């Protein structure tokens, strides 16, 4: 035989091991339309209407919201909009309330309950309306049948949906 000395320099003593990692999608939709009727002397909302354009989701990620466009997600040839119908508002009291509302996804709809947060109302600069409030709720995409074929162990049956708007008055 023969004895050989290790060159620090030019050797690797490698290793190589798969794990797995949690992360949250966050993500909005740069274009969308509401109608909003709202009673500032009760703190009511009266009619809340959501178009959503699927294809201007923004999850930060050029090649993911490609993704979410085809068969496999939104499937936004067939389906190019989601849309939200509110149904019904229970006042809890001025700051909050619980709305029910008709969601729909790629053709599926379902009725869906989110929490009505009225963060400020006001009246502005100029002495028109203002309001500032939140929509916060967790919708399954199993209730959706949306995303059937990916699993729920790789992406979450919840999705949680944030809506956050500031708005004025109308004319």
């Amino acid at each position: 035989m023969k004895e050989y000395t290790l060159d620090k320099a030019h050797t690797d003593v490698g290793f190589k091991i798969k794990h797995l990692q949690i992360s949250n999608v966050k993500g909005n939709f740069k274009d969308y339309s509401a109608v909003i009727d709202f009673d500032p002397a009760s703190a009511e909302f009266k009619k809340l209407d959501v178009t959503i354009k699927i294809a201007s989701v923004n999850t930060e990620n050029q090649t993911r919201d490609n993704h979410l466009q085809q068969d496999d997600f939104f499937k936004a040839k067939k389906y190019p909009d989601m849309t939200f119908t509110m149904k019904k508002y229970e006042k809890i009291d001025n700051e909050k309330g619980k709305m029910t509302g008709t969601l729909t996804i790629a053709g599926v709809s379902k009725d869906i309950v989110l929490d009505a947060e009225i963060g400020g109302v006001a009246k502005g600069k100029d002495g028109k309306e203002k309001i500032g409030f939140s929509l916060n709720g967790k919708i399954k995409r199993s209730d959706f049948k949306f995303a059937t074929s990916t699993s729920t162990i790789t992406l979450s049956d919840d999705i949680n949906l944030c809506i956050e708007v500031e708005a004025n008055e109308k004319e």
